[PDB]
């Protein structure tokens, strides 16, 4: 087969929660699952049909035992479902979806799930087995340990994006008006019904959430007054970075056979997929790496590409990114992105991607790309049917 | 590419070290660490010549940011490796084979490294984030809460164990008799030389730990006198289930063209892989599914399998799989197994594929499946060369 | 000396906040310093004079060394100031004055301080040193713990209160009756500058805490319709037994020599002090058996006393106390008491022997009687003058 | 009546365990019960005529409800027994005595015991009661935080004994030979009998506990080359400093009527007890003002004491003591201390006294003085009959 026969049937998202805020207690394996109900009745599909799934958390820390699994049969699946999950930190949802994409095309599966997931609010704190020693020990918390400080410079991620901008001469000022850019372009996206489509609600003990609840927590006036949120002289802020969030999102995929075969319409067809690397402190500009990669497999140049997901880790990646690569920045997260609307580091590579499924119009391709802790970055090309 | 156009060329593993004995304190990363060098070591690929991983890993928490990137940067490979970890719990180190096995047939990659790993003896105990509630609370171990308790049925695996055990009457003498003999075995292959080539030592603190732990632990004269570990009136012990240890295995892949073109020599090659799944509590007998669906799509019957390794999660788990499928056991688990050698949960499927591309003689064919938590199991299929 | 010679020359509290309210994450060494401060300033004395201290306090988990030696530190007495804490559960803040008192008579000091405290807010919860078990443990609440739990019975004082409701027929109805009343009274004595001697104010981080926090957090009309709190057929509820807070009540103590060499005036002289007990359930009598004792002390009888304060552990103790000795309701608990104002451990012993100080008349006696975890109580009577 | 009415007329204790060795998991109230039976069969005084009782301890955290309480009705006394706990640090047993003296010399009652203990051993950590801070926080150890670290200085009571050391040119060979001078007392005595008296035995799981353990743990070789223990240039080590211990000690006490009402033989009476305190870190000189306070109080000079206790909280304390007051080196602490023997906060004080009742010749007078934590000691003057 080839990789254009692997299509999306169907995408939805929870809607994004702020830290200990919507979705505060609500597990991330709630959040999975409704999701993936929403994307399957997106798609039209009944959960029996499903036959594999592959989902990206990267903090499912005191979840339980296998929340991917959890996520699939909580949604309906039968219990002969395959389930997998993946961590590539941010990567972690478009890598799911690329893993689910290969055994498509290797027909090993006919009807696939994929997504991320990550509940920051519900992330525990840790205390090491053994002996607590003489003196007392420290409480860790799981967010900066296992999802956002880098390991090898033991500084968090936003003291990376810092070195990368004072590298590259990003500037506070710049930063900022990305920053604003985003949360107006969230604002804007949202009164225009843009996520009406994608976006499924979930009742909470009990109110109704069916809005980002990010992208109005700011004050555009205090922006350029703000301290550097990382480094003392780093121009990197609470604003202009992106948050700790709450979210889920879905998609359903399948051949082009087994679109015929079930009745089914294929929203967007795949036409690369792939990642790239560089060094841990660096990871903000891998995505300018991967992005020629995929545009590679896919013989496509940058002026084929319609809509950019570019992550919006730090306003710092999207910047260099569009810099170094001669974007046009009409076309580079038109919506707005995680400075605005959050990082539930599980869920944003499938977010970006299930958005590109439902916004571009038939006939557009689209790039999402995804930098990831640990230096990597992940890139998917998709083409609207 | 057919599928087997994709081959092995290095396979290594730790020695497992039994719960809080050899590597307490030793971080899952170092134990993956040496793994994946001795690996490559064994494959005379050196690691700047690895282009991505796979590596699976159940419980990672508090082991830092990208646990499966820190392995593959500890092991030398360049900052451009691209690095995903997978769980699907027991099987995981099975499926990050697979995993990696599906790019290199699609041509993304020609350099791959997969495996597993696991630290049981430093998995922590998770406090909740927010108030702690008047009263007190618990503090939750890690290992029955993300690793070894079902969360459907809220038993553990052992509990499920028995549950299957007296469905087929699986006795409490039968399971016994196959833990003895997987003891003696594991203590046979170990005289024999049979892990000389799969095994890396380990310098600890200075010790070096040479040599699998656990399968000195036993008393056969008292195995037949234990109390039931996990139901009042249950048939499964502490003998006769795996047990709780620490341990990290390596595969190295490429394609005919890619071992050609860098001088290796391939050791086996791939002929089948796949995943089934029943009911949660039923995972003991998921293997009996994986193993007829892995030899259709290899196109084999059961007797054109020279080797079995069905993992022993449970000495139940081999006996209801050779009973069902009406396999010969002097070709099953010959070098004993998890009952005996124990069980890193993410180690296991990694251990026991690469122990098939060591002793497989040339020509001969080996069927490894793992059950795992969630009610799946993993199958694979390989050919010696 | 006779025990007349024994005389307050100042007396002050802090008010009593309310649990995690306006004294959350206060401690309870500044809560006992500025009563402490205060009633220095009340009897004229400068810190300087002070010779010798008791300070009660029951659970002082976290608090640091000698938190007792921290208030009168803090207070600026001089560091030749000697220094001891007590506990009596309940009763400490009495048991604190008892002590001062004997060595007074016994002129080994001139000058003493005395006086109880207690932050229930700040209370830690508890990890035993060692081995956290496999599994798990509990992390305890210090509050039920060293606080309110029955070691013998391992039952709360509340279901002990329920106990001897139901022996001795103290009727749900009669203990709200008397609940209500106490609050009323609180309220009353409030609106009346009643409590104005003996208050001073703090100021928490910026407001001023000035008034008894619990008294209005009261529905009258809810109070009985109430569920049991402590047993399910039980007749004690959170209305109409004490709860939980935070305060600090001291006293200045010296003879009647010292009281003439310093320019002092005396507002009370002691007649007579002591404690009883009996089995730990029972405490809720113990007051009945104490107050026959110091009235026999004192040479006295139940009609010399004109006011009497009676510990409000519970609605059951000064019921059972004034219908078993036969007491005048209207001379009992006539400003409320702990049902109302709250009961911080060991606080309240010390708060009303001050609060009698400084509202009886010149030329009346008073009686206080404190029951007290483990089946005590103490007893405690003053002339003022 | 006269102080020297008040006789002791039995004394008991615990060995001291080492920490985390004799009595690991062993509760500080076993320690007290068992310490407080010895006493009471030492006296020939049935528990049921026990009055009340004074007990020292200083960090009873997770020990539940009124410890001494506990103690007090695990020995057989009668639930109408008076009880109250005391905390002046490292002089809470002694200080217990004196306030048990007072109120027999009060004729308040006629039969009283009184003593100290500590587990340090089962002293827990602490986490503090409200929201756990983003990024984690300090489990906190019961000992440093309640027990040994000065919260004015905040450092630990051996960096004060440094301090004292060095403004007095105590040195580090003065120590060390001080120390070597207690650890071959303490055997001395242990060989000659001296403490078969006042020792009673403890069954643990099951060993019988019959000897102090710490005297034992030493090397005199060692003790010249050990590593400062406090500060980089400090002179107290963990040989010539106290020991972190489990123990208890237990004295009964009447007036010389009530030996006669009940046919017992007075072992000792009072003559003196008191305090004096000076700065926080200086607690090691306040021995030496203490002494001279109670020789005053009992008409007596430095030459009229026959033996001298001087708790042994570092070495240096009964080095600077000795030579600023001019006593005979043969004449302290002659069966060894808590350098050699170990220092149960709360034990030691009640220790030294009751080690003078019994070992004292009659017509000999014996002077315990013991520093304490905040900058006090406490002093005792006691007649051999
Ligand atoms: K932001
Ligand atoms: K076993
Ligand atoms: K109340
Ligand atoms: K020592």
């Amino acid at each position: 087969r080839p990789i254009t026969d692997v299509v999306f049937v169907g995408a939805a998202r929870t809607p994004i929660g702020s830290f200990r805020s919507a979705f505060n207690n609500v597990p991330v394996t709630v959040l999975g699952r409704e999701a993936l109900k929403g994307a399957l009745k997106n798609a039209n599909v009944k959960p029996s049909l499903v036959q594999e799934a592959f989902i990206g958390v990267v903090v499912p820390s005191n979840a339980g035992q296998g929340p991917a699994r959890q996520v699939v049969l909580g949604a309906g699946c039968d219990v002969s479902t395959v389930v997998t999950a993946v961590n590539k930190m941010c990567a972690s949802g478009m890598k799911a979806i690329a893993c689910a994409a290969s055994i498509l095309q290797l027909d090993l599966q006919e009807m696939v799930v994929a997504g991320g997931m990550e509940s920051m609010s519900c992330v525990p704190f840790y205390l090491p087995r053994g002996e607590i020693p003489f003196g007392g020990t420290k409480l860790i918390d799981g967010i900066p340990r296992d999802g956002l400080n880098d390991v090898y410079n033991d500084i968090l991620m936003g003291a990376c994006a810092d070195k990368v901008a004072k590298q590259f001469a990003i500037t506070r000022e710049e930063q900022d008006k990305y920053a604003i850019l985003s949360y107006k372009r969230s604002a804007a996206a949202w009164k225009e019904g843009i996520f009406a489509k994608e976006i499924i609600p979930l009742e909470v003990t009990t109110i109704t959430v069916e809005e980002d609840e990010e992208y109005k927590k700011v004050n555009f006036e205090k922006i350029p007054k703000l301290k550097p949120a990382f480094t003392s002289e780093g121009s990197v802020t609470a604003a202009n970075a992106s948050t700790l969030n709450d979210g889920a999102a879905m998609v359903v995929m399948t051949t082009v056979d087994g679109a015929k075969k079930h009745g089914l319409k294929p929203l967007a067809r795949m036409l690369a997929y792939g990642d790239a690397a560089t060094h841990p402190i660096d990871f903000g500009i891998a995505p300018a790496s991967v992005i020629p990669k995929v545009l590679k497999l896919a013989g496509l140049q940058i002026k084929d590409i319609d809509l950019w997901e570019i992550n919006e880790a730090f306003a710092v990646v999207p910047l260099y990114t569009m810099k170094t690569l001669g974007l046009d920045e009409s076309k580079v997260n038109i919506h707005g992105g995680a400075v605005s609307l959050g990082h539930p580091i599980g869920m944003s590579g499938a977010r970006i991607v299930g958005h590109l499924v439902h916004t571009l119009k038939p006939g557009q391709k689209g790039c999402a790309a995804i930098c990831n802790g640990g230096g990597g970055a992940g890139g998917m090309i998709i083409e609207k049917l």
